């Protein structure tokens, strides 16, 4: 079934607005077909109650069962120099089930902060689009950028993806942790220097196989491993 | 270092051409600088013999060992209706170590075989840039298209990624099979019918956690898990 996101409910009715009425519109959707609507926590199976052109109402036919992410991952991403690449990594972090997304400024990452801050609004909307197709009940929190030199390992287990270092495989890390910190570098990668600071602070360094991946194919690569295990 | 591609080796000199030359100069390589060139199954570390107006000769200094994929994966990707998507799926398939890529014609996927055969050339070239960037010397073979109906569990472990069926957990698959066969669906997934046919054969259905992912994200997820063992 199709899925939409509503930010307002009255009694047992969810209301779509703006972008949603368009999305829902292009979707013909016979007068009474069941489509989902995630609202403040869960997703609700609904049938149209009345359709406009500016706003639409849906009636809750059933509390749909919504699963949560087995692990609480906080992906610390080094902002790619090509910000569009960050559009993917954000949508994807979302479908994969990442609870938190933190942009990082590293020696080789995009450097401007304001541009990163202004990119948030779009980071956010993309999350929404993603929790609709992904049917993800809750959102992915996008945070204010933090400097790579300020990271501290704080999760049950803490990883740093590095292709330059001869690290351990994911299997070797504590895959039985409930919360994780995962630091991925930009297109240019991590400087031998800055990653040494990290392994020293405690971030366990993982080496994926069998080649060098673009930063985004590396992100899903490991998140996939850390969420499915 | 910088890795380039070559299909011309006159002597101990690996010649570069067309776009591979525009990249070389756009990289202002300083004389005696060290870079690599992939040729006939392996990468050689080379120092620039001389960048000609057209060609660009590269002197071989040492034949580097090639690191082959720990697993033998054959990807069966249902061509996505949005063909630009196959651009990234062929790419990521490549840097992940997938050996064979087979485009599939399924009920809810792209259909025009004629187009699939043509956009294939574009893909073969997306592979070379992916080999160069992922220091990958072994070529991913893109085969002629085939439809689901004709698929065969030719490999040891044969999987079918489906979000519609409560298949097995990724962690419970033969994570130590030598060869593999992964079948992924187009945007609309696999219909109960087609999947049930594939499962009807030896194809083991797998379910990823915890949400529904777009095809490209799933391709990465299943293979990132299998390759990193
Ligand atoms: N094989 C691998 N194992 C672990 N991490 C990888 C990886 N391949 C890529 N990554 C991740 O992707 C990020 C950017 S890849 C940077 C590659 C570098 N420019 C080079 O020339 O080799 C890396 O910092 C790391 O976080
Ligand atoms: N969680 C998951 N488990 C297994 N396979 C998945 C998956 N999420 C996506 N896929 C793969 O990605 C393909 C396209 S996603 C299909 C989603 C489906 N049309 C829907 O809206 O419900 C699926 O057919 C499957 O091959």
């Amino acid at each position: 079934m199709h899925v939409f996101y509503s930010e307002e409910r009255r009694g047992n009715l969810l209301i779509l607005r703006e972008g949603e009425v368009k999305h829902f519109r292009v979707r013909r959707i016979e007068k009474d077909e069941e489509f989902g609507v995630i609202h403040e926590g869960k997703i609700y199976v609904c049938k149209v109650r009345r359709e406009d052109k500016r706003e639409i109402s849906c009636e809750i036919v059933e509390e749909l069962e919504t699963k949560l992410p087995p692990k609480d991952i906080t992906l610390y991403q080094s902002v790619t120099v090509d910000l569009k690449t960050m559009d993917t990594i954000v949508r994807q972090a979302t479908e994969l089930g990442v609870l938190t997304f933190v942009p990082i400024i590293s020696e080789r990452s995009f450097q401007k902060e304001e541009a990163i801050l202004k990119k948030t609004e779009k980071w956010k909307r993309i999350v929404i689009e993603a929790m609709k197709q992904s049917r993800r009940p809750i959102p992915m929190e996008i945070k204010k950028p933090v400097r790579l030199s300020d990271l501290i390992p704080e999760s049950e287990e803490n990883i740093i993806l590095d292709n330059f270092y001869e690290g351990v495989k994911p299997k070797d890390v504590n895959l039985e942790a409930k919360t994780y910190s995962v630091v991925v570098g930009p297109e240019g990668g991590f400087s031998k220097r800055e990653s040494q600071i990290l392994r020293e602070k405690g971030f366990k360094s993982v080496l994926l196989e069998p080649y060098t991946l673009r930063t985004e194919t590396a992100v899903v690569s490991i998140v996939s491993i850390l969420m499915n295990f």
